[PDB]
């Protein structure tokens, strides 16, 4: 009743993609294979971070962002101030074992034409599916939310209600970069168990990779912990640092469940991660909500926001180099509060200007957005 | 038996005026400290406060005696660059202030007389005034309450390395200098939450309500508040980090007058000033499972033979806080070089300092591992 759950409507019957816009997504796809990846910490990675705005970051440079403002952003990519997740990839193996194709994970890609324009989605669906064949998924992203308070909402518009307007601006960025068509917006909620005990009294009865509460899939996971942080140190530093080993697929019995958890424990010596790792704990998942919800690129709509965001990049490379008057705009943000985003980024738009003797450039923010007053109208009661 | 076996009275003064030198000198600095103003914690105007200091939690860093961070971090910090806790503070005082009979208050950020750059703020300090009525010997007692998780408490060894780790015991020198007091307890305290209310009244222990059956410790109830303005949040930082806390009057209270001060606290809510600002979220229950406490004296000539060091580190960060060009190359060569070659960002920092102090005799830093340096290299590796 396990292959009951692999769903074949995404299936593609044919040798060769007929329609053209499989033809086009999968030859992106080839294109962005060809796009070298960097070890993490070191080497271009830096330049690759430096060099461009995060799509996390574009919601909140559009003043549409509901708890950060664009303010933190400029002073970020600056080093200045004021003063993922873990269970990702089990949602990307859910949408591959129920979706049937191959989804991967990539990192940080830049625009072609607008190299300060930085995306990293959380997968893209390959063109290989997994019982054999195409799949439809080729080039669709993957954009999956972990929320443990907020309450998924499937009614009501997609750019505000069922995807909060942040995310669904992050998706927009993250398909611009990527010039892909589609992305899916996964929403998850993940339960732990207390103990192995609890994981085998809540697996399903006829079919033992489900839990029997949720009916939906349940599995493991290895926690290693941060060495020099850690040892003996006392909060949730521990948490956010920590790296993990992923099971190798979902459905898995019990008996091969344990069998991993010991081969990998012996294997560690080799891990890369364990040697820099400590094998911590052992976790039990279960999946108890999914949600679903395509979303398309408006490619124009955001072409009509990259002046804004050439404007503001304009500025954090101004005042990369101007530690000065980057020292007088972080003790006019000290007097004025942070929020206040039009008379910031007049302040912002005059220093820019008194350097610059041939920019066409306007203060930005003079106007609360309409989701900002949306935001701030919420705000009231 | 009633909870009043649990109250030792060997600390309860028995006269009305002290007449022994040391109580006498320990109250008087004690009316002292209460009139220097504190601020509201954790907003603003302390947050202003610790960066014209060196706080107690950074002299550790700064001695390069800590085993987590190493003292570039401390300078970068006080220079605005970069690159079961707190929560239950309060309940861990209630805890000593109930089995030790003394009242116990809080005071904030307190900088000392001679070196303003050194500050401390204690976790409490215990006062005159005895629970039962009188005056108590454990007046200027200061008061440091630490929450492990993971760390195991040790109770043998040394007191500065084994059962106290020595970046606390750093910390607790700097809170008894700055205060000028000579005695802190040093309490440790392992907290978990009960899953439900009915756990929590199974788990009452018969003869004593208020304690626990399984850990024979204290138990009771706890309100969490959370922040309006993040409300559907994906991050663990929302509230964890911006919560505030309605916290029971008192221990020991039974299940019915718990239940009553629940109700009474949540009805009442809409007068309450936090009520503009916080929302009620949830209600945790919880128990103590390990306290341990230990009493630190103050060796003041230690410490003293080590301000120097710090005057030293101070003027250091004086001086990059007017040179913004030569921090930012200074920032790069720790890119360079990594953070935790002291010696070499340090040789770097000093020759910076004589370039435009060409008379000031000063020595590089961290030209020699500490022996603390050298125990903490030998358990890293
Ligand atoms: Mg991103
Ligand atoms: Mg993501
Ligand atoms: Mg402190
Ligand atoms: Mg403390």
């Amino acid at each position: 009743t396990y292959e009951d759950l692999i769903s074949h409507k995404h299936d593609y019957p044919k040798e060769i993609y007929k329609e053209s816009h499989y033809i086009r997504r999968n030859t992106r796809l080839d294109v962005i294979k060809k796009i070298p990846q960097f070890e993490q910490k070191s080497k271009e990675w830096l330049k690759q971070r430096t060099e461009s705005l995060t799509a996390t970051a574009i919601s909140v440079v559009f003043d549409e962002d509901p708890y950060k403002h664009p303010i933190v952003i400029l002073l970020d990519k600056c080093g200045r101030g004021l003063p993922g997740n873990k269970y990702e990839q089990i949602g990307t193996m859910f949408y591959s074992f129920r979706n049937n194709v191959e989804v991967g994970e990539y990192g940080l890609l830049q625009h072609s034409g607008h190299k300060f324009i930085a995306a990293s989605p959380d997968g893209i669906c390959s063109k290989k599916a997994n019982t054999g064949g195409l799949s439809k998924l080729v080039g669709r992203l993957l954009e999956i939310k972990f929320p443990f308070s907020r309450e998924i909402n499937n009614s009501g518009d997609l750019d505000g209600d069922i995807c909060p307007h942040y995310y669904f601006l992050q998706v927009q960025t993250q398909l611009y970069v990527t010039e892909m068509d589609e992305c899916d917006f996964l929403q998850c909620k993940i339960d732990e168990y207390d103990s192995w005990e609890d994981f085998v009294k809540d697996s399903n009865p006829i079919v033992p990779g489900l839990s029997k509460t949720t009916n939906l899939e349940k599995g493991c996971l290895i926690q290693l912990s941060d060495k020099n942080l850690i040892g003996s140190d006392d909060k949730e530093k521990c948490l956010y640092n920590s790296k993990y080993i992923y099971p190798p697929k979902l459905h898995m019995t019990n008996e091969e469940i344990a069998a991993w958890i010991s081969s990998e424990i012996a294997n560690y010596h080799n891990n890369d991660l364990s040697e820099n790792y400590m094998i911590d704990a052992v976790i039990y998942w279960r999946l108890s909500q999914v949600t679903c919800n395509l979303i398309k690129l408006n490619k124009e709509a955001f072409e009509e926001k990259i002046p804004l965001l050439q404007q503001f990049w304009d500025y954090v490379l101004f005042y990369r180099q101007h530690s000065d008057k980057l020292d007088k705009l972080i003790k006019f943000v000290e007097k004025v509060k942070e929020d206040n985003s039009a008379e910031i980024f007049s302040y912002i738009n005059e220093d820019f200007l008194s350097l610059n003797k041939d920019s066409k450039y306007e203060p930005l923010y003079q106007e609360e957005t309409e989701w900002r007053k949306k935001y701030n109208q919420i705000k009231a009661k």
